[PDB]
Parts: C-alpha cells; structure tokens; sequence
C-alpha cells in the first residue's frame, strides 16, 4: 500500500510535494523524514510511512491529509483533488 | 467532496458498484441506503454519505473499503487498485 495526494499540478514538482508532506508531517507530529518511498508522478504525489512508535498508519495520514486539506492549499499554492491509499 | 473506489474494471458497471457498496455496508453495519450521490465513471464508483444512525464519516467509509479490500474482490472479482475522497 501506498498513500497519495492528486493536485492540479500539471506535473507537480518534487519541491512542492515535499512541502505538503512537510506540513502533513507537522500536523501527525512526526519528523517529515519518517514518510518514505517518495516519488512525485504526474500531479500527485505518492509515499510510504516508516515504523514509528506512535503507531500512525498511511489511513491516519491521509485522514489527516483531509482534516488539514485547506491549509495544504493555501500554503502551497495548488488544490488538492484526491487523497487516498493505493495498492 | 466524494469518496472513491478505483477498480481494475474499465468501464465499471453501476451494478457492481453498487455490489461493492452492499458488501461495504455489510460490514460497517450501516444500511447501503445510506450511500447516496452516486455515480460509475470509468473504472471508478463514486458516492456520498447521508446522516445514519452510526454518525460514520467518508474518510472511515473509505478506510474500511480499503481494509476489507480481499473481501470486496473476493465477491465481486474487481481489484481494488485505490480507495479514498475527492473534490
Ligand atoms: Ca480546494
């Protein structure tokens, strides 16, 4: 399983998915070096999330994604379309 | 917003979508008629969630779609290639 996130980047730069999962990082308090496998494809944006002790699983980040949707936005630049888990 | 289950099935038939919905349903004991707004467009099913009595949320609908993914591709013969919620 891996999560995403699909903008309206047409591509979406590797700088900009980074800063969301910068900002998702802030919000599950967790190190944005804990998401991992990451690639930008397209306009979205893929990972994995590492071990961590907190036991904060890809469900709980892209619920999360949504919870904090308009500050994504608004501290990126860009929409967010989709967020979810893909096998 | 929408949630989504992205299937391998091109175009995917209202009637398995809604087959997925029921099996769905069965297992976050709500009523299927509680999944209203909905829609097939190419390989995906699309919906909303009405008020129910179990006060449950897209992102927990979506979730649960995702975790009892073998079960909705045992039944149906679909691949669940993603889950999740849209705008
Ligand atoms: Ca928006």
């Amino acid at each position: 399983e891996y999560g995403y996130i699909v903008t309206d980047q047409k591509p979406l730069s590797l700088a900009a998915g980074v800063k969301l999962l910068e900002i998702l990082a802030e919000h599950v308090h967790m190190s944005s070096g804990s998401f991992i496998n990451i690639a930008v494809v397209g306009p979205a944006l893929t990972f994995r999330i590492r071990h961590n002790e907190q036991n904060l699983s890809l469900a709980d980040v892209t619920q999360q994604a949504g919870l904090v949707k308009s500050e994504l936005e608004a501290q990126t630049g860009l929409q967010i379309l989709q967020t979810g888990v893909g096998q």
